[PDB]
């Protein structure tokens, strides 16, 4: 199989998936297909954010690690002091990615670190574990561009994160602010007679409890809706529910 | 120079650049110097989004596109029929990235195309031209790896302007029902008369309507103001529209 083939694949895989955010768990699946290696791509602190292993399920330590979804603390650490490409890695190495208590099964594997950055920082490491092949200079081209890749992937996502956050607080605001005092009220009502933060609504059935009236709630929650801080498909009963859980808080300021 | 060095080159651009968008400018350059070529970076409808020129930047009809901030219509249809990666594209071939009315220039020129696709999507294409020698595939890696990653950038911003235009509907919307009843009816019989985008009011006119007063159109003004859907300023008081999908959603 050639280059070309194996980062075709890989490329695929990014150029189409679905929804904004490229899955790690898919790109670890990819890189494995074209490596034939155990992968895992794992957070600054050991997250693992994805993995695909083979010979690596036998052992019973790596069992737990998928179990806590993270990898030991030690081995964490040491992933944090290699700041190069460190290939062709041995079993009686500490950065090997297999278990030294393992040794005689993986007495020939070879394990390459990648780490993985972006904005100029370490955002986390791609490590590829094989049994018996050295690493040769393919292997690098692919994982290079795919730690690359995965550095991009968590910018963005912490980007995202930070201006989501800025983002919700302003229109949060500026939904409340849209309300009248009367409509605070109403929806105070609302959300206290349903089961918290989202459920069914009969508006009239609130209405009547509280002593108001159905034009009010009605007002409220579509002025809330198209400032998008509910979301409420209206079909007897209409079911709302909160996006910005900050907002009732919020509301009661 | 290794392949691995070449992709190092990109990576490094990748890893370290300032700010939370990718350059394509940057992109397009580092791309030119590691395989030597004329490079383009193009939208779905041609405009130029990055270049890196050498022997192009000769011809007076390329300089013109600089200048246009887009390849011509007719070149960007035919780029839009490509659906994958097509190399080594010859000068009497409409494909070419350089221009034909220089054939003897460009005699032995190799033109590829990289579709760039994002989410799924046709988001662009990425162009090299070399004058001389032929692409192999380590040059196809090094193009569809940019390809890949200009395809990821434009997805990121393309969703971002998506949530922008969600925001400035919502503000517009928010505007509108910020209006009690007669500060609405006073601000659409304001906006009705005002001609258009600009003219002078007379709240006294308006306010000879049964219902709405001097002061309720001072309120509905503010409001929109406050808002930053419109300006103002007094004889009588100057508006002008500043969103005019206000105009627009105000009927509705
Ligand atoms: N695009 C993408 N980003 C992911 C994926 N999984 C995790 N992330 C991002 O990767 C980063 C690290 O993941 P976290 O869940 O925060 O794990 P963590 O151990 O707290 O991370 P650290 O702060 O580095 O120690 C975060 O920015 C996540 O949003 C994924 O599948 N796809
Ligand atoms: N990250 C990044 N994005 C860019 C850059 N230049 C342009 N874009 C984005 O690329 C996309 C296409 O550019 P446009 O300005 O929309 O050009 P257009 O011809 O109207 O684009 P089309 O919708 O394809 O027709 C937009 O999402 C831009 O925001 C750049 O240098 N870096
Ligand atoms: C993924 C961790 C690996 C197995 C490491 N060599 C350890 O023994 O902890
Ligand atoms: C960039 C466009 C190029 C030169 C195309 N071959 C043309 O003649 O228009």
């Amino acid at each position: 199989m050639s280059l070309l083939s194996k980062t075709r694949e890989l490329n695929t895989l990014l150029q189409k998936h679905k929804g904004i955010a490229v899955d790690f768990k898919d790109v670890a699946q990819t890189i494995s297909s074209v490596t034939v290696t155990n992968v895992f791509i794992v957070s600054r602190r050991g997250k693992i954010l994805g993995s695909s292993l083979n010979e690596l399920l036998k052992s019973q330590r790596i069992i737990q690690m998928l179990e806590e979804r993270h990898i030991p603390s030690e081995y964490t650490e040491r992933l944090m002091e290699v700041k190069q490409t460190e290939s062709n890695i041995d079993i009686d190495n500490v950065l090997t990615v297999f278990p030294p208590e393992n040794r005689e099964l993986f007495i020939d594997s070879r394990t390459t670190i990648f780490p993985i950055l972006g904005g100029g920082e370490r955002l986390g490491t791609l490590v590829l574990g094989r049994v018996h092949d050295d690493f040769n200079e393919n292997d690098l081209v692919l994982g290079e561009y795919a730690a690359t890749v995965i550095g991009m992937e968590i910018l963005r996502e912490k980007h995202s994160e930070v201006e989501k956050e800025a983002r919700d607080k302003a229109a949060i605001t500026m939904a409340i602010n849209s309300l009248s005092y009367s409509e605070k009220e109403a929806i105070e009502h609302i959300f206290e007679e349903l089961g918290g933060t989202e459920g069914l609504l009969i508006a009239s059935k609130v209405a009547d409890r509280v002593g108001i009236t159905r034009s009010v709630i009605v007002n409220a929650l579509r002025k809330l809706e198209s400032a998008g801080v509910i979301e409420s498909r209206s079909l007897k009963g209409t079911f709302i529910k909160v996006k910005k859980e900050k907002f009732l808080d919020e509301l009661e300021k």
